[PDB]
């Protein structure tokens, strides 16, 4: 639909006129202004909302219910006018950006064409498709280097923007406060001071200076910070709702997004319980609802205009399986779907995560309880990112470069780099004058029993043992203990409670230590309490998200690892449940403290 105009001007014509208007005038910078003036109501509420939206397998629009979308693409673009989705599994890099540019050629049938705004949650993480692998943020905390932080957006920004993905629901900014916390692992530490140089490099890294046509912008969260989570349950739960702040900080990295102009911002699900803030007391409501925290303290005490997106699924239940996922109404269950999006509303946010009610929105607005004034408030924020991003004037993308793009082999030699020296030592005992690590690249052909690493990544350089009986030394992959639960939906799918080892688990392990030196590698999702392990393994490290490869190259020193502790390690249970959830790394006496890790040679 470039066309023309008689005055010379070459434009996308989105309503179809054949005429230029001056929000489809790319000269302009105001035409915010213009389109908020020719939209439909429709199209306005239309704005407010982002959902899911699914890739189809060979590179087509999803017309059918997925896996976890339920409505069709034409019917959300076309028939609620709708142009904000958080895309999910992604196959091949060509895949997306066909099925990209197929989604944004739909959205031009549209009334104005409003392009799409595609975000995604992190997927970098090897730990979880085409993307260059990296390990989880906790990874990068461990290096905490602030260039591996700018190299990692950037990579990240170029394979995003390959493909038209071209927001990100992140940099994740909560503070690790909280060791029993189950999203832990997608943070960087719990240094407000460090986390908030990390947020400006990698808002820098994927925004720029200024929002352009290789942009990523950043839903920066979960504001003002989801770390410090009651007995650390997290708020996805309606038993985890609270957060709470025994030790009266975590506001501090969401200060820099703000000063850095990070393109929106999530409150998390979380309820906070028994605050007080400059000697007011903050309702205890999940912050999504919570006018004294949107309006108070984001809109007018830290001067944010950026767009406000709820944490997903504020409004409605659903019934994914057939059994209830509620929505996250910490506070307010009491309250029906309008009266939530209402709220909503008054608290001062301007879209809807994770919901496609945009009838509800009507609704409020017909029932006279939302302004289409109020309205125009969001829509315009919302409107002015799509604008400054240049999707309204270029929403397309090359599948050729897509494929050469994503997943480069040099990216992926970054992340690859990034999993091997992220990886932190913390015992290293000393065989015979030799420490375990380095284990010998050279020396013998060497005989390992590996467990919860794949055999097949010893190839070329080890013999897998049959077991410890046979080997020379055992390596050990663990993840960091939780309390396995399933009462509820997705309580499988998240790590929680107890950090402790089970004794047998721990017995076993040093069953196998008594017949051969016994390496172990925990992925600390969060800080698993090393503690019963100390006595007996030749070697103790983390990895926070690490292929075998990965992990290999480290241990063998071929990538030193360079990781240091961003987060303690208690010592016991006892010591994590006496301590405040809000206060970093103040349990006394952690078996492994903060900033600690050896160096190998």
């Amino acid at each position: 639909t470039l066309l023309t105009a008689p005055d010379g001007t070459r434009f996308r014509d989105l309503d179809g006129d054949g005429v230029m208007a001056p929000y489809e005038d790319p000269r302009l910078s105001e035409r915010t202004a213009d389109l908020v003036g020719r939209l439909s109501l429709a199209e306005k509420a239309g704005l407010m909302f982002q959902t899911v939206i699914e890739v189809g397998a060979d590179g087509e629009l999803k017309e059918e219910p997925g896996a976890i979308s339920k409505s069709g693409t034409t019917e959300v673009v076309v028939g609620k006018a709708m142009n904000h989705f958080n895309v999910h599994e992604i196959r091949t890099a060509r895949q997306a950006a066909r099925w990209s540019n197929r989604l944004q050629e739909l959205a031009e049938s549209t009334p104005h064409g409003i392009p799409v705004t595609v975000s995604t949650d992190p997927r970098h993480a090897f730990v979880e498709g085409p993307f260059s692998q990296w390990p989880e943020a906790l990874g990068l905390a461990a290096l905490d280097d602030v260039d591996a932080i700018r190299a990692f957006a950037d990579a990240a920004r170029q394979e995003y923007v390959a493909v038209g993905i071209r927001a990100a629901l992140h940099p994740q900014i909560d503070l690790a406060t909280e060791p029993r916390w189950g999203r832990q692992a997608q943070t960087l530490g719990h240094d407000a001071d460090r986390v908030a140089e990390f947020t400006a490099a990698y808002l820098q890294g994927f925004q720029g200076d200024e929002l352009g046509s290789a942009s990523v912008a950043c839903t920066t969260k979960h504001f003002p910070g989801g770390g410090p989570q009651k007995d650390g349950e997290d708020a996805h739960f309606p038993y985890g709702r609270e957060q709470v702040y025994p030790g009266g900080y975590h506001l501090r990295p969401f200060r820099e997004a703000i000063e850095r102009g990070t393109a929106a911002m999530m409150p998390y699900y979380g309820m906070p319980e028994g605050l007080v803030r400059d000697g007011e007391a903050i309702e205890p409501v999940g912050f999504g609802f919570n006018r004294q925290v949107i309006t108070g303290l984001l809109r007018e005490e830290l001067g944010y205009d950026g767009v406000v997106v709820t944490d997903w699924e504020l409004v409605n239940d659903n019934h994914v399986g057939d059994q209830v996922l509620p929505a996250r109404a910490w506070g307010v269950e009491e309250l029906t779907p309008h009266e939530r999006m209402e709220r909503i509303i008054e608290a001062g946010c301007d879209q809807f995560g994770g919901e496609e009610c945009v009838d509800v929105l009507l609704d409020l607005v017909a029932s006279g309880r939302v302004s289409e004034a109020r309205i125009d408030e969001s829509v315009r924020r919302l409107l002015l990112v799509k604008f400054r991003l240049g999707l309204f004037d270029d929403p397309y993308v090359d599948e050729d470069a897509a494929e050469r793009i994503v997943g480069r082999a040099d990216l992926r030699e970054l992340g690859f780099r990034a999993q091997a020296a992220s990886v932190t030592v913390l015992e290293n005992r000393e065989r015979d004058g030799r420490p375990t690590l380095p284990l010998p690249v050279d020396g013998p052909r060497l005989r390992v029993h590996v467990e919860g690493m794949r055999p097949e990544a010893l190839d070329g350089w080890a013999d897998p043992a049959a077991g410890p009986d046979d080997a020379d030394l055992a390596i050990v992959r663990l993840g960091a203990p939780f309390e396995p639960r399933s009462d509820l939906f997705l309580e499988a799918w998240f790590h929680q409670g107890s950090l402790e080892f089970p004794p047998g688990l721990v017995h076993r392990l040093r069953r196998i230590a008594d017949r051969c030196p016994l390496v172990v590698v925990v992925n600390l999702d969060r800080p698993a309490i090393m503690t019963p392990l100390v006595p007996f393994a030749a070697a103790l490290a983390v990895d926070y998200g690490s292929s075998d490869a990965a992990v290999l190259a480290a241990l063998t020193g071929r990538i030193a690892p360079e990781g240091r502790l961003p987060v303690e390690i208690p010592r016991s249970m006892d010591a994590v449940r006496a301590s405040r959830t809000d206060v970093p790394s103040d349990t006394e006496d952690p078996v492994y403290p903060l900033h600690h890790g050896l160096r190998i040679r």
